[PDB]
C-alpha cells in the first residue's frame, strides 16, 4: 500500500469515519461460530476512536441474500453484539444501511459513537445484481455517512461492489487489517518456497473454478477438493455425482485447465472416494462411494474418504509452501468433518518441519478455531477468495479504489 493512503496517515480528529469491514462471519444454529473477522477489524476501529473520530460507521455484507432483505436469515444484528465485547465500547445497530433514517442516525452523532449498519446485500445496488441511477443513489447515500472512508475489508477486497469501490469521499484509506494481510502475502508470494501447493476446496464453485487458470501459472501442485472436485470428476471420469455441487459453466473449461496443468508441470490431486449423504443436513443418512462406483442418484458427496486423505497427505508432505482456501468436506457437521480434520493434521505436521502454511477464508479459518490450530500454522488469513486472487497476481479492487498518495 506504499502508493495508497492508509489509516496511519489519515487525520480522523473530529471526523465521522465510514468503514467497510468484512463481518461476513460463519453462523450455525443462529450463533456466530467464529469471531475472527470481527476481532481482526478492532485495531482500525480503536485507532479511529483513540485519535478523536466523531464516529465510526461500520458496514458489511453477511452471506448472499442477493439484494432482498432477509433479516430473519442474514441480519448483522448479532455482530453488533459481539463487537461490543471485543471493543469495550457499545455499538448501535441500525436495521438498514441507507435511507433518510440511516442518514439522520449518522449525520451528527454523539462523540465516539460506533454504529453498525444492516447487511449491505439486502440492497441489489451493493453487488448490484441479484440499475444505474439507483446504484449511484446507493453509493451517494453510503458516502453521506462519514466525512472520510476506511476500507479494512480484506476478506471482501476482491469484490468491486458499491461499498468497496463506490464511496465518494476525498480521503479513502486502507485500514490496518488490509495492510497487515497485504504485507503478509506480498512477502510470502514474492519468492515462494517450492514445491508450492494450493489446496482449493469449499462450496463457491462457480466463482473459484474461474481462479484456477491463473493459479496454474504460480503453483507447482494443486489439490482440488471439497465441493470443487465434482465438476472435475463428472467431466474427466464420467463419474455419477448425484446431487453434489456442480458448475455447468466451469465444466466447460475442465479439460483446458487439466491441459494447462500438464503444460506447466502442475500435479493435480483430486479425491478418489467420498462420504455421501441423502440430503444436505447434519443428520442425513450417510454412505460411502468411490470414483469408480459413482455416487447414487439423490445422494451428495459431503466429505472425501480415507484414500483421498492419503493422496492429500502425500501432496502436503511434498510441499514447502501451502495456501489453503476451502474445506475438503462439510466440516461443520461431524459426519462430514473427518477429511478436513485429517488434512488439518497433515498441514500442522508440515508446519512443524518447516513448511510455510497459509490458511484463509471465513469458513476455512474456522477449521483452525475448531481444532485449535490457529497458532500451529504459519498464517491464518481473514481472506480466502481475496487471498486466491492475490495468488493469481492481481490488484484487488478494494485496494485499487483507495486514494493515491
Ligand atoms: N463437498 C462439499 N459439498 C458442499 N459444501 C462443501 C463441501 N466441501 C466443503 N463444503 C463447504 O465449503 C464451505 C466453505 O467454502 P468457502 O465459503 O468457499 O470457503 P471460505 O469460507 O474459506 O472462503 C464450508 O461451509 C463447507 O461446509
Ligand atoms: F467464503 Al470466503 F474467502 F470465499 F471467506
Ligand atoms: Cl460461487
Ligand atoms: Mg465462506
Amino acid at each position: 500500500l506504499s502508493n495508497k493512503l492508509t489509516l496511519d496517515k489519515l487525520d480522523v480528529k473530529g471526523k465521522r469515519v465510514v468503514m467497510r469491514v468484512d463481518f461476513n462471519v460463519p453462523m450455525k444454529n443462529n450463533q456466530i461460530t467464529n469471531n475472527q473477522r470481527i476481532k481482526a477489524a478492532v485495531p482500525s476501529i480503536k485507532f479511529c476512536l483513540d485519535n478523536g473520530a466523531k464516529s465510526v460507521v461500520l458496514m458489511s455484507h453477511l452471506g448472499r441474500p442477493d439484494g432482498v432483505p432477509m433479516p430473519d436469515k442474514y441480519s448483522l444484528e448479532p455482530v453488533a453484539v459481539e463487537l461490543k465485547s471485543l471493543l469495550g465500547k457499545d455499538v448501535l445497530f441500525l436495521k438498514d444501511c441507507v435511507g433518510p433514517e440511516v442518514e439522520k442516525a449518522c449525520a451528527n452523532p454523539a462523540a465516539g459513537s460506533v454504529i453498525l449498519l444492516e447487511n449491505l446485500r439486502f440492497h441489489v445496488e451493493e453487488e448490484g445484481k441479484g440499475e444505474p441511477a439507483k446504484i449511484e443513489a446507493f453509493r451517494a447515500s453510503l458516502s453521506k455517512l462519514g466525512d472520510v472512508y476506511v476500507n479494512d475489508a480484506f476478506g471482501t477486497a476482491h469484490r468491486a461492489h458499491s461499498s468497496m469501490v463506490g464511496v465518494n469521499l476525498p480521503q479513502k484509506a486502507g485500514g490496518f487489517l488490509m495492510k497487515k494481510e497485504l504485507n503478509y502475502f506480498a512477502k510470502a508470494l514474492e519468492s515462494p518456497e517450492r514445491p508450492f501447493l494450493a489446496i482449493l476446496g469449499g462450496a463457491k464453485v462457480a466463482d473459484k473454478i474461474q481462479l484456477i487458470n491463473n493459479m496454474l501459472d504460480k503453483v507447482n501442485e494443486m489439490i482440488i477438493g471439497g465441493g470443487m472436485a465434482f465438476t472435475f470428476l463428472k467431466v474427466l471420469n464420467n463419474m455419477e455425482i448425484g446431487t453434489s455441487l456442480f458448475d455447468e459453466e466451469g465444466a466447460k473449461i475442465v479439460k483446458d485447465l487439466m491441459s494447462k496443468a500438464e503444460k506447466n508441470g502442475v500435479k493435480i490431486t483430486l479425491p478418489v472416494d467420498f462420504v455421501t449423504a441423502d440430503k444436505f443436513d447434519e443428520n442425513a443418512k450417510t454412505g460411502q462411494a468411490t470414483v469408480a462406483s459413482g455416487i447414487p442418484a439423490g445422494w451428495m458427496g459431503l466429505d472425501c474418504g480415507p484414500e483421498s486423505s492419503k493422496k492429500y497427505a502425500e501432496a502436503v508432505t511434498r510441499a514447502k509452501q501451502i495456501v489453503w482456501n476451502g474445506p475438503v468436506g462439510v466440516f461443520e457437521w461431524e459426519a462430514f468433518a473427518r477429511g478436513t480434520k485429517a488434512l488439518m493434521d497433515e498441514v500442522v505436521k508440515a508446519t512443524s518441519r518447516g513448511c510455510i502454511t497459509i490458511i484463509g477464508g471465513g469458513d476455512t479459518a474456522t477449521c483452525c478455531a475448531k481444532w485449535n490450530t490457529e497458532d500451529k500454522v504459519s498464517h491464518v488469513s481473514t481472506g480466502g477468495g481475496a487471498s486466491l486472487e492475490l495468488l493469481e497476481g492481481k490488484v484487488l479492487p478494494g485496494v485499487d479504489a483507495l486514494s493515491n498518495i
